[PDB]
């Protein structure tokens, strides 16, 4: 749905044609203008950051397995006759569209009771999902995954991709697979009774020596080496699948261009008018095709359990009976073919609508983890109320869609209700302490992370524990849309905090709101203060993150409540402005306005630069030459959002109807 | 009829066509959010169980035995000139008729003579009965019984599969039966007198090769190994049956796939015009699909003797007349086609008016077995008083449908007062002891069971004598729409026990009907209460079923006076989400509320999910609107334009609509 | 075939059933691949004007062309000027105006597509034997690429990129009788011709 | 901005061309283009002494096509303002004031 995740990019940003990805990483973000004004007791301070980087990394590496699942049938591209007044498929009607269509008589009956079974499961979405993932790793087919490289590295501690992902080896992304091709046979007309588990599908004149190996490789398992997101294990969807052309295949060639792919997908979808399997294969790649890389090492512990990736059963039955598809097909939406005419166009936007999906997830997920579970709207039970629709279970995209609406507070709506792609919320759904694998850097590391071993070594390999999860990203694409207390992703705001009394060289912060904003401040003019939690007895520092330059509560490292010991004598000076001060004195007032944004991304420590022309608009009305919306919202997905009612608290996070 | 057994179903309940049985066992229910409390002059105890699975289970096993018995004739098919106004074949209209066709002109005088008697044998219900369960075998064939598996078990007393089914052996249900195919003869258009006590049936065009496997096997002896109740024990319908053909009937094939019976079952109904037929042996298969698992270990006694299947003898004479059947058929009702349109579109739906059925009776069933005989609407005489029209013997369907009407509380009507299928009300009607046989797991057994012996060791064969049948399903479908006191299945309901401090926890209930509630309300909040007759010193456990949670009075396993001791300081904590009764004092004050309702199937310890389509609610009108409509689009191939439009590129072209 | 005529012609064309028999000529257009066309060459200056397989190729040569987008096979004739499209340019009025100044010696580069195309064509009317040559990949185009119909399509350049075509008009050869000279321009030219009565 | 093929984008108009390399100079990016017709190459860095583009430096009198080297764009002198990726519509807004 290209029109749903365009809408997810800020106004200022539209990005070119074509990007040259040439490593396994991609840093995102802006280059703003900050213009703070600080006021308190002893008087005024005025300065201004010119140039302040903000920016999220993703890569290209994502543990996920593939499981065959029965899902609801998409009946677009059925003639229009077959269905009565109402959105409903008769088998009344499909007797009489059978007969009229054909000289030999004889076969109605036993047509029609084949039809019966075959048309309530039609699904081409998996076959399109494997064929867009063979476009992508032909193009971007020189990336290169080593086992001993750096996963996060913050100074104290460090992860390794020996860690995170055991069972893997050094390969480049063509060496990743080496795929095995399934038996693509001609169904002869004449053929009386249909085989079963074998679908068939139509196409255009005679299929190419180069369309075979395609379709071939599509069906066949897929093995891989190396931890890759476009890459990973997916069952057998066919053993045989025959073709109804007029003109005999051509034998299997063995080498295929990724320019030879795109032909293979515009035939297919033309031919068997399957543009609705289309847009759910494209919305269900936007999920995996990127994964974020953690913002902190506690935001390892969603990683670690390979998430399950729910491929529909591949079945079909145009090549059988192609009277049923004809010249006048039946669709919900006008606008149903918008989402194939944008990626036959621009091909490579699909990563820039991946990395607005992924960023929209990760972020709400981190408001969702902080609610109490005793309210209504709970990690358990907001998809349910969410949902206005009718599905075969709360799974894949339907997860992801909420979440997106959660964030963007407006209601997105599918024209059929498919439960079909990755689920993120299983690390969420278990009440238990996840073991992260870490490996020591620095002497001092017991004091900051929460370690099993309290005495350690350079060159051990310890584990952390996590009990609430952290936020995995930082909004950048989402930035001031709409703003929680938080995140605190204003574009103008004026915090006022009042200074706690320095007896010695310590200032005791009892309320967790207002230690909350102090460090916020110092941070904004650049000073790395380091406090104690007197319960835990760690160090918490405001400089934990340093590419998206906030401070987030979820850096203490402990859920429940405590009273913070701030060293106000050890107060560095990292980053200095004109406005920094490091004797605040009685109520401190910070009023900043952010302006002039401008979108840059950074790759392999250099400036990655889009290439090609400006991509002009295609979409279509809601009327090509319709004259009664008949409004059919019977089945029709529809997703309410929800609104954060922010309360005293401060680390309980709330949920309420609009 | 569709119509009837649909409104059955429960409100919140929306089915989807296909459900993927791969199992033996079926535990249907729902989940309900219960908000329990605990009031007492010490304070108030509240708990919440978020998902509370109350489940029927329900098998694929049952003995069963079919009869041939002699049942009316069914009118409806024959051409609307021959009946007079009252509504009876006028002979000497059929002869006129006769006279007027295409008939030889020297049978004309003979044939007439026969019609007397051949007219009146019009009852295919037989024939489609067997065709039906020849498409379920082949559909769910993988189903597996094993010989030495549990049909029930309550921790104190088992029953096992050998127990009740003897002369069994372990095997699948399509490795069950094995048919021997019957002849399939042409009839001769020119045979002198027609051949009683065999047969004739009409066919379009031409008998395929697979159709002939199917007639011949239909028309056979069942004589099955495993005691399924899709394969129970049939007589054989036929030895040869003849078919009007001018087409030669093709040999027989041997095999045939489940979708081939459906194409067999269309071409029946549409040439011989019998779709009352068809509805009979509909609401035939819906009573013995599937048997209920029974809810206690003395709730077996329904299932020990067989239940006779009462099939009308196989009778049809439209093969010697082919004049007398043509497109204006006599019908009494307008909506006769809907129950085939409904299953040749739904074939799976069958399953959901399956377990309908047997859930209302055997709850009907439940409360009938509790009347005394001196009374006027009593155990032998519920059926007469209800049914007014004129069958043959009141057996069968009538006894089944007039349960459902006392269920439900509404008025239902058929066309014809037909009396064929399986008859329930067996071990009731006897008014005799039934001796079940228990194989024992404790010692300390039959201090609650009525066991034959007093002192068993564990792994004995012990007899349990059953007096008085306790019900053997509790209502889940049927919940709280015709609410009885004995169920109790009301959505808010409470208790008051009243106890002095004078009493150390000792509490003697009167009353029957409280004590009663307040055993049920317990086992909800999860406590273990085991109380003991002060007159017999028998003991009676809540903890008595582990599907529906409830506690029925039928439980005592004694008819006698009402003096119940419960002692409150031997309450064990059994099970998980549990409210806690420490140590009370005073009046106590027990109260639950069901809020929300969702359906939930589990088969395997798994969730069975439904897949494929939406049903909907197909009426008469929906179909005959399009046969209204007929298209009237005139079938003329009018090609409309499209003017090219030049713009700025000039390179590429751009078409315009008008 | 009956919808492509539809779109021609611009009426509604109606058939009494709707029959579904005849040739089917949408082949290789639905394909959307290269097709490998066989040719014998006849002079050994060919690749530069064709996109050829071989870059020098000795004269009686069995080569191949790649052909990737298809060329319009036939000229409209019978459909002159009923429906007029500006890619075919089949009016009976038409000009253009080459803007030229005299610093300029003879060389004229043409920024626009569309203008280039109807150049070449009348200048060939004309009888002139104009050979263009593209700045930024560096091939050659001829407007004498038939000898039928006599018109110059933007498709004769057998090659879709950026417009920087670099005409020497010093280098402009009369080829046909019945021609008017251009001996030596200087400032705007402005070409125009009419078609008016039909045999 | 004219489409970036490769490294390469070509600046068929003359007018345009002179308006591009103009911002480039005032952001202060030392731009190298190729004249296809001549083959020599033109700088915007010309004149040190006057910070300003003129059509004449490029040498040639008549009609020509550039072919500009994008992969190639130094930075002689840097403001905040300063950007090496163009994309679309350009626009550049400036002000002269305090002059002494």
């Amino acid at each position: 749905m290209s029109s749903l995740l365009n809408s997810l990019l800020p106004e200022y940003f539209k990005p070119k044609t074509n990007l040259n990805i040439n490593s396994s990483r991609v840093q995102y973000g802006f280059n703003a203008r900050i213009d703070m004004q600080y006021e308190d007791d002893s008087g005024t301070r005025k300065g201004s950051r010119p140039n302040a980087f903000m920016s999220n990394t993703v890569a290209f590496i994502g543990n996920y397995e593939g499981i065959i699942v029965d899902d609801i049938p998409i009946l677009d591209g059925l003639r229009a006759d077959i269905f009565d007044t109402h959105g409903d498929l008769d088998m009344g009607l499909v007797e009489d569209a059978l007969s009229k269509s054909t000289m030999i008589r004889r076969n109605v009956p036993t047509y029609t009771a084949y039809a019966s079974e075959l048309l309530y499961k039609r699904n081409l979405t998996s076959l399109f999902y494997n064929m867009l993932r063979l476009y992508y790793i032909k193009k971007w087919g020189s990336i290169k995954y080593e086992k001993d490289a750096i996963f996060y590295d913050n100074g104290h501690a460090c992860l390794l991709n020996r860690q995170l992902f055991p069972k893997s080896r050094d390969a480049s992304l063509e060496s990743s697979l080496s795929l095995p091709e399934a038996e693509i046979a001609m169904l002869d007309p004449g053929l009386e009774f249909p085989e079963e588990d074998v679908p068939a599908i139509l196409w255009h004149g005679r299929v190419s020596s180069r369309a075979t190996c395609i379709l071939g490789q599509a069906c066949s398992e897929f093995a891989p080496l190396a931890p890759f997101s476009i890459a990973h294990y997916s069952p057998q969807l066919t053993r045989k699948l025959f073709v109804n052309a007029p003109a005999g295949i051509e034998p299997s060639s063995g080498r295929y261009t990724h320019e030879d792919v795109k032909d293979a997908i515009t035939i297919l979808v033309s031919a068997n008018q399957a543009y609705t399997d289309f847009e759910a294969a494209y919305l269900m790649l936007a999920q995996t095709l990127v994964s974020p890389v953690p913002r902190t090492a506690e935001a390892s512990a969603w990683f670690i359990n390979a998430g399950m990736v729910n491929m529909p059963t591949l079945s079909c039955a145009n090549g059988y009976y192609p009277a049923l598809t004809n010249v006048n097909p039946y669709h919900r939406l006008d606008t149903w073919k918008d989402t194939l005419n944008h990626w036959v166009a621009y091909p490579d936007m699909l990563f820039y609508h991946s990395v607005a999906m992924i960023e929209s997830c990760y972020v709400e997920l981190g408001n969702v983890a902080r609610v109490s579970d005793s309210d209504a709207i709970n990690k358990y039970t907001f998809t349910e109320l969410s949902v206005q629709g009718r599905p075969v279970m709360n799974r894949g995209i339907i997860v992801d869609l909420t979440l997106v609406a959660m964030r963007t507070g407006r209601e997105i709506s599918l024209p059929y209700p498919v439960s079909c792609g990755l689920t993120r919320t299983d690390a969420l759904l278990q009440g238990t302490e996840i073991h992260v694998p870490v490996v020591v850097k620095d002497i001092d590391m017991p004091q900051y992370y929460n370690a099993i071993d309290k005495d350690v070594i350079e060159g051990q390999e310890t584990v952390i524990k996590v009990k609430q999860l952290p936020p995995a990203m930082y909004p950048i694409y989402t930035y001031g849309i709409n703003t929680t207390e938080f995140y605190s992703d204003h574009f103008e705001d004026q915090v006022q905090v009042e200074m706690a009394p320095i007896d010695n060289g310590k200032a005791v912060f009892n309320d967790a709101r207002k230690f909350s904003k102090f460090m916020s401040i110092m941070r904004m003019m650049g000073n790395d203060v380091t406090a104690t939690d007197l319960v835990t007895g760690r160090k918490v520092s405001n400089w934990a993150d340093n590419s998206s330059g906030r401070f987030l509560y979820t850096d203490v490292k402990y859920e429940g409540q405590t009273a913070f010991l701030v060293d106000m004598d050890t107060v560095k000076a990292r980053d200095h402005c004109w406005v920094s001060i490091v004797d605040p004195n009685g109520t401190m007032n910070l009023s900043y306005k952010m302006t002039n944004f401008r979108a840059a991304m950074f790759s392999r420590n250099k400036p990655l630069y889009m290439t090609g022309g400006s991509v002009r608009t295609i979409a279509t009305g809601n009327y090509r030459d319709a004259a009664e919306r008949l409004r059919a919202m019977d089945e029709t997905l529809r997703l309410k959002p929800f609104k954060i009612t922010e309360k005293l608290d401060f680390r309980v996070a709330a949920y309420a109807i609009p």
